[PDB]
């Protein structure tokens, strides 16, 4: 058995579009993906997801809805990425560029999935639905998935 490390990750998803930004150095790198990043000591995932959320985006919101989970295994890597995922519609400020991250509005039929983690395609579909799901993914290197599980789930 492996140990875990917590993450974030968080879409601001809007009844026509969703925020999304790009990686500008890191972990996925050159990648459109939601704002988030390792969970601190001390606080509540849902708490380490805003303080991503604001970090990386400029975003502040008061609350965000957890709608999945996903980890990640690496060749390579003993450590499992532990994914809390969450969303809100609802913001009132504007997105600001971070060293991290360049934010960026995209319409829901133009989701940029060939230039996001090759997972995503699969789980980001429930995510529009409004579903909530658990999944695992085993990763060769960036861009090659060996195993891995999805499903949807009632309570997260
Ligand atoms: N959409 C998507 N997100 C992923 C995958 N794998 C993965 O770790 N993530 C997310 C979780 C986190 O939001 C982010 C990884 O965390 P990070 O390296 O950016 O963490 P951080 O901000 O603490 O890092 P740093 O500034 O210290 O370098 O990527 C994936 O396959 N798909
Ligand atoms: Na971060
Ligand atoms: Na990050």
């Amino acid at each position: 058995m492996k140990a875990s490390r917590l993450y974030t990750l968080v879409l601001v998803l809007q009844p026509q579009r969703v925020l999304l930004g790009m990686k500008k150095r890191g972990f996925g790198a050159g990648r459109w993906n939601g704002f988030g990043g390792k969970v601190q000591e001390g606080e509540t995932i849902e708490d380490g997801a805003r303080r991503e959320l604001q970090e990386e985006s400029g975003l502040t919101v008061d609350a965000l809805h957890k709608v999945g989970q996903i980890v990640f295994e690496f060749v390579g890597e003993p450590e499992l990425m532990d994914v809390h995922v969450f969303c809100t519609d609802s913001i009132q400020g504007t997105p600001v560029e971070s060293d991290e991250m360049r934010p960026c509005w995209f319409q829901l039929d133009q989701i940029p999935f060939k230039d996001m983690w090759p997972d995503d395609s699969y789980w980001f579909p429930l995510l529009l639905q409004k579903k909530k799901f658990h999944g695992y993914f085993k990763f060769q290197g960036q861009d090659t998935i060996l195993d891995y599980t999805l499903r949807e789930v009632d309570t997260v």
